């Protein structure tokens, strides 16, 4: 028993993290097959990032003018070009290490682990949830850019986030792998505006199912709720509302639990109107968003890759 936020094992992604440099900006990149993904802003300088014209700066650049490492090695780049906001680099060798993957966009509420890395070297792996408002509370330096968030499904590394800015607010952008942002960001250091950020409700009920699990009882009550009462408390306390297919893909953890959803939900309406009054659940004093229903039923069922 026990409950952590638990990052997917790191390996098959650490094998693909190289060192980019143009000019004197070097950043990470991800190297599949005969390929260098990276943020595009590699090409610009200090100066240029306050309002880059990609197409124009790009143009001043060739391929020799790129240094891609890959730890003691150079890669050699043989093609260029702009896919939105990454940089394709077409290089001579596919990497070996290339695990089977995929490109995926993912929606706000998803839960994903972040190789952290600085000149191609991975830091550290931690777990973070994409907010409703599109932004990342990440932990990046300078260097982090091309950093990349990725979900194993049994062998297969799904890529859904690459790293490309922090907001003068201390919360972090980027893309897919396709390179659109999530949100309305622009790669251009300029003052910028995140959403209103809500809480992903779905979240904290599969954690509250968590708990009840892992022994910890104490906020289950006599009470019940509709979806409609629930939601209309949600709002007035910045949650996001509930609908029914959020209801259906809670279903077998109230299996498991024998607790209908509803019952649940007016659980959590109590904590709302109440909080926590001194308590802690899981040995947290806030509600905790950032596992899904499928997080908690992995960790509850031991789920390999
Ligand atoms: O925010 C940036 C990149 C932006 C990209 C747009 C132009 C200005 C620089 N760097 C960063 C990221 C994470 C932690 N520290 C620094």
């Amino acid at each position: 028993s026990g409950f952590r936020k638990m990052a997917f094992p790191s390996g098959k992604v650490e094998g693909c993290m190289v060192q980019v440099t143009c000019g004197t900006t070097t950043l990470n990149g991800l190297w599949l097959d005969d390929v260098v993904y990276c943020p595009r802003h590699v090409i610009c300088t200090s100066e240029d990032m306050l309002n880059p014209n990609y197409e124009d700066l790009l143009i001043r650049k060739s391929n020799h003018n790129f240094l891609v490492q890959a730890g003691n090695v150079q890669l050699r780049v043989i093609g260029h070009s702009m896919q939105n906001c990454v940089l394709k680099l077409k290089v001579d060798t596919a990497n070996p290490k290339t695990p089977k993957y995929k490109f995926v966009r993912i929606q706000p509420g998803q839960t994903f682990s972040v190789l952290a890395c600085y000149n191609g070297s991975p830091s550290g792996v931690y777990q973070c949830a994409m907010r409703p408002n599109f932004t990342i509370k990440g932990s990046f330096l300078n260097g982090s850019c091309g950093s990349v968030g990725f979900n194993i499904d049994y062998d297969c590394v799904s890529f859904c986030y690459m790293h490309h800015m922090e907001l003068p607010t201390g919360v972090h952008a980027g893309t897919d792998l396709e390179g659109n942002f999530y949100g309305p960001f622009v790669d251009r250091q300029t003052a910028q505006a995140a959403g209103t950020d809500t809480t992903i409700t779905v979240n904290v009920l599969a954690w509250l199912y968590a708990a009840v699990i892992n022994g910890d009882r104490w906020f289950l009550n006599r009470f019940t709720t509709t979806l409609n009462d629930f939601n209309l408390v949600a709002m007035k306390y910045n949650y996001e509302p509930l609908t029914q297919d959020h209801v259906d893909i809670l279903g077998p953890l109230s299996a498991q639990t024998g607790i209908a959803v509803l019952d649940m939900c007016a659980s959590l309406k109590e904590l709302l109107q109440n909080g926590m009054n001194g308590r802690t659940i899981l040995g947290s004093a806030l509600l905790e968003d950032e596992f899904t229903p499928f997080d908690v039923v992995r960790q509850c069922s031991g789920v390999t890759f």
